[PDB]
């Protein structure tokens, strides 16, 4: 029993974290085989942050302008290139701890684990979701750029995020490992701000199913609703529309609990209109939307507490 | 910026997790140097659980009754012994991945990272607090026993918890790595249940400071209170009393924010008496008590 924000074990990623220094700027890099990946803004200087020309900045660099350190070991940079917003430093040594890995771009509403790192050294691991507005509500301080987000399936690490910057609201923005930003953000100094965000409806429903599996049933009701009438309520409360595919994805949780999806929707409708009246669900007094259906099935028992 | 329930990187502990099988019972063990540590109830059978005599059960075992499995490599057990509620299986191979480590027992109100494991294979990592009633609100399924809790200081892993059982309310109980249970719980079948719990006051205050550091200020006010007047309110809402040592511990956070500890106590008193009026603090609609002052400083340096 129990339900926690649970990250993947981080050891496979810890063995890939290195420190990349260019000029007086130091941040984290990801060392996989003989390539080190890091944010390209490591080559920026305080003078040129307003509107940097990265092709110009890079052509003016040599291999010896990049210092890479893995633990106490210095890695010799033998090549450098840019792929969109990531720098790729070829080094003369393949990482012996390289796991099986993939570069995967995730969808808004999907979750991943973040390994927060500083000076090439991991400090903590936590679970994040990609917001509908393509920000993440991370926990990052100065020196954290180059930290990565990932999922692990079987023994394979699917890297999905590299951290680049913090927006004025305190949320965070970054790229996939191909250097393509999540959302309408750029690696320069502007009045960049997160767009309007919405609540991830399918995830809230998944979390209500987790609660039923864990014995919280107070919010259930006899009522039901149509998909269209629920979506009318969702729009009013800044929830994402629920699709038939989402209803299908919730199938296994529906089957394990014996609660039809549209019955759980009726329950969510009442929670939005009435609140919780001082009660809690899975130790929260608000509707949590950063657990996917997959996270719920992964963590919860296969049998319901009847 | 930002504030998350953050666990320690788990790699150093993942390299220590093994699978222990005795009879038909399989659970997790912790492999450090040439010793494997696991819950002694691995030697129990379904019949002998109302009043197991672990001395009797263990004298009836030999080394070959224990199968230890490190990934795909079977470790040969060359000795077996019991230390309180943990079993110690001496194996013919020292773990080459043994980190620097200590066995430390934690206090109620302190936090640690849990590496949830199944069949010797880690599955997830999350942060936990030891409740005042010596339970932990973990997330554990069948096969999770022998999962460990730990903190990391520099390079050294301080193991503080090994998972033994789940209580009827869905909370969890276990031992330190010397095999001594946290709280009044036993590794046998009884009606045992979690005792009355309280809210960890010093941690709530630490989390309010984390909120202020991250820009949540709506709960602040110009009012103050005395330590004794606050503790009168704490007792009314089932909060632990606040000590001067607690006030001292909160000093750095008070200094960083410029908010006196007793001023934050006044804010907490109002939050306890009035609620949040539909507002939130660091993304929560309730007062969180599973972050220590250390956790807040480690994560809120800026
Ligand atoms: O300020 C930095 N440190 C030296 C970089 C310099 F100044 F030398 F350039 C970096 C680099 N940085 C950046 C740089 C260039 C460009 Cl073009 C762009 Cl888009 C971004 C973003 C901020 N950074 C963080 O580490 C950071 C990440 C975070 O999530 N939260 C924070 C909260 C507070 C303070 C810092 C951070
Ligand atoms: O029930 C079990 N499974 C093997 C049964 C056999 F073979 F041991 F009999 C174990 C062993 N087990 C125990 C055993 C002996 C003794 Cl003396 C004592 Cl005090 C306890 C406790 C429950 N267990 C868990 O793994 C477990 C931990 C958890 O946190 N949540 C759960 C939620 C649901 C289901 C299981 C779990």
């Amino acid at each position: 029993s129990g339900f926690r924000k649970m990250a993947f074990p981080s050891g496979k990623v810890e063995g890939c974290m290195v420190q990349v220094t260019c000029g007086t700027t130091t941040l984290n890099g990801l060392w996989l085989d003989d390539v080190v990946y890091c944010p390209r803004h490591v080559i920026c200087t305080s003078e040129d942050m307003l509107n940097p020309n990265y092709e110009d900045l890079l052509i003016r660099k040599s291999n010896h302008n990049f210092l890479v350190q893995a633990g106490n070991v210095q890695l010799r940079v033998i090549g450098h290139s840019m792929q969109n917003c990531v720098l790729k430093l070829k080094v003369d040594t393949a990482n012996p701890k390289t796991p099986k890995y993939k570069f995967v771009r995730i969808q808004p509403g999907q979750t991943f684990s973040v390994l927060a790192c500083y000076n090439g050294s991991p400090s903590g691991v936590y679970q994040c979701a990609m917001r509908p507005n393509f920000t993440i509500k991370g926990s990052f301080l100065n020196g954290s750029c180059g930290s990565v987000g990932f999922n692990i399936d079987y023994d394979c690490v699917s890297f999905c995020y590299m951290h680049h910057m913090e927006l004025p609201t305190g949320v965070h923005a970054g790229t996939d490992l191909e250097g393509n930003f999540y959302g309408p953000f750029v690696d320069r100094q502007t009045a960049q701000a997160a767009g309007t965000d919405t609540t991830i409806t399918v995830n809230v429903l998944a979390w209500l199913y987790a609660a039923v599996i864990n014995g919280d049933r107070w919010f259930l009701n006899r009522f039901t609703t149509t998909l269209n009438d629920f979506n009318l309520v969702a729009m009013k409360y800044n929830y994402e529309p629920l699709t038939q595919d989402h209803v299908d994805i919730l199938g296994p949780l529906s089957a394990q609990t014996g609660i039809a999806v549209l019955d759980m929707c009726a329950s969510l409708k009442e929670l939005l209109q009435n609140g919780m009246n001082g009660r809690t669900i899975l130790g929260s007094a608000l509707l949590e939307d950063e657990f996917t259906p997959f996270d719920v099935v992964r963590q919860c028992s296969g049998v319901t507490f009847q």
